[PDB]
């Protein structure tokens, strides 16, 4: 028959991670292939190379109904060959599983490859800690059998739900953090459940590609020359990561947008209590969804090279183009960079804090007190 490929993600990281694969099986012009990246829009140039490309957009962590006229297009017997965002897998998958349910005879799920949305995941299952794992994974496993014979989600656990897909698909994993998975002895029973479906995300991939599929890849992901070079520049360097929010809006928005301003020269003010030294090159890089918070930044401070929010933190780690230092925000980039060359790892308050725990668990951060924004002064 016929096997159909799906790239569905509304974040980033996920979305890194399927343009990784793509890249990869790139040969095959013909193979019927569907985008659902909400924050990648494939250049025009590479989708005119392929055959049976398509694109749907994604609405409420789901694919929309625009998916069903593209599958229709297949009137054979189909397999599908489901990339997904771990943390919103149930829902992503949601309207492929209605779908099957219309066309039972021709449409089967191949298989399952999912990627973590960054430390969403890792901040939920810190919240499971005192639960018996052991038992809320077989009860996740009966409320998956469930929604696959009904199509009605109802669990009990959304957490763990996310781990139980091995039980009724094959499936691969690839965790942002496989350390965690074994530092985490309450997890135990999870990691002994996941037996062989996992793998860490392989950030050694882009160099194992052929020069052609690198250039292919840099292209997919917006890494362009003018950035690259503005990297290859002879100095000690320092980025400056922001972050986002989602929570009330404007208001927080703007607030947001302010302590990270301050954030931002308490590492490059002489007088900051995070100063890096005078000897650095200031970049910033933004978060993909910063937005105005990001304009913030640009339009009120000094001296310093953006390098555009779009384009993943990691990519640098891929090219080789790491900086010497880098500071902001927690985020997910903070998890696969290496130890040497973090500075401070600043949090958000706005409500224990379960990533603290997550990044002290991984060893992310020390034991000393951990920084929040809102109680750092005013510069
Ligand atoms: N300043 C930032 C913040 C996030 N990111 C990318 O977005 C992903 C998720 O980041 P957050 O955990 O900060 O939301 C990361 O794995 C990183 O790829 C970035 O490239 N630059």
């Amino acid at each position: 028959m016929k096997t159909i490929t799906l790239y569905l993600d509304p974040a980033s990281l996920p979305a890194l991670n399927q343009l990784m694969d793509f890249t990869q099986n790139n040969e095959d012009k013909t193979h019927p292939r569907i985008f659902g990246l909400s924050r990648f829009k494939i250049p025009d140039n590479i989708i005119t190379q392929y055959q049976n490309i398509h694109f749907v957009e994604l609405k409420d962590n789901r694919p929309t109904e625009a998916l069903f006229t593209i599958l229709d297009q297949y009137p054979g017997n189909i397999e599908l060959n489901i990339h997904l965002n771990i943390a919103h897998s149930v829902q992503l998958i949601r309207p492929i599983l209605a779908y099957r349910f219309a066309h039972l005879d021709r449409v089967s799920i191949q298989q399952l490859n999912l990627y973590d949305d960054g430390s969403m995941e890792y901040v939920d299952l810190e919240k499971e800690e005192n639960k018996d794992i052991s038992a809320e994974i077989k009860q996740a496993e009966k409320q998956l059998s469930h929604y696959l014979l009904t199509g009605k989600i109802k669990f009990d656990n959304p957490t763990i739900a996310r781990y139980v897909w091995q039980s009724a698909f094959p499936v691969k994993y690839h965790f942002l953090s496989t350390d965690y998975f074994e530092k985490a002895e309450f997890l135990q029973p999870l990691k002994e459940y996941l037996a062989e479906n996992y793998q860490k995300m392989d950030w050694t991939a882009y160099q194992q590609l052929t020069p052609e599929q690198q250039a292919f890849y840099l292209t997919l992901v917006g890494f362009n020359d003018e950035v690259k070079q503005s990297l290859e520049v002879q100095q000690a360097k320092f980025i400056f990561t922001g972050t986002t929010t989602a929570e009330g809006n404007t208001d927080v928005r703007e607030y947001y947008a302010q302590q990270q301003l301050n954030l931002l020269n308490h590492f490059t003010q002489a007088e900051g209590d995070l100063f890096i030294g005078d000897h650095y090159k200031i970049y910033f890089k933004g978060h993909p969804r910063g937005g105005e918070i990001n304009d913030y930044i640009l339009n009120n401070a000094k001296n310093i090279t953006n390098i555009p929010a779009n384009i993943s933190f990691e990519v640098l780690m891929m090219t080789g183009l790491l900086p010497d230092k880098v500071g902001g925000v927690a985020s997910s980039l903070y998890f696969s960079l290496p130890k040497e060359k973090i500075s401070h790892i600043i949090f958000t308050s706005n409500k224990n804090n379960p990533y603290v725990k997550v990044m002290r668990r991984l060893g992310i951060i020390d034991a000393s007190q951990v920084i929040f924004w809102d109680s750092l002064k005013q510069l």
